[PDB]
């Protein structure tokens, strides 16, 4: 329905300020259309991350701020490690583990610096 259509026309999603969108480009928004962001991986969402293509233009992009905290480095995994790191480790970060040989992970390669603490890991397996 026309909920608030006058519907100009919009293609792709704005940029965010020091984040960006995660969402791929569909050109053919046009209106109501709704786009989430996120933010960098040393920069924390301090904004709504969702915005949507009004009659005009989108709506009030969200904001990214630097939460300046660091997870210290990679953990340990039973029988994994790392494939990359790159220090210092700040929330919204990530890093990808690799499982030993022999060994076979279950769960995320990548994980994800929250509050201190990597997302969760995988777990290896003996094969």
């Amino acid at each position: 329905e026309a909920e608030a259509a006058g519907v100009q026309s919009c293609g792709p999603p704005p940029e965010l300020l020091n984040g960006n969108v995660k969402e791929k480009t569909k050109e053919e928004y046009g209106h109501s259309e709704v786009v989430e962001y996120y933010c960098n991986p040393r920069f924390l969402m301090k904004g709504p991350n969702k915005i949507q293509c009004v009659d005009g233009e989108w709506t009030t992009l969200p904001v990214c701020i630097v939460e300046e905290s660091t997870c210290g480095d990679i953990p340990e995994l039973e029988h994994g490690w790392a494939q990359l790191s790159s220090p210092p480790y700040y929330y919204g970060d990530s890093v990808e583990f690799n499982c030993s040989e022999s060994f076979t992970m279950i769960g995320h390669r990548s994980i994800t610096c929250i509050h201190g603490v990597w997302t969760q890991l995988p777990q290896c397996v003996a094969i």
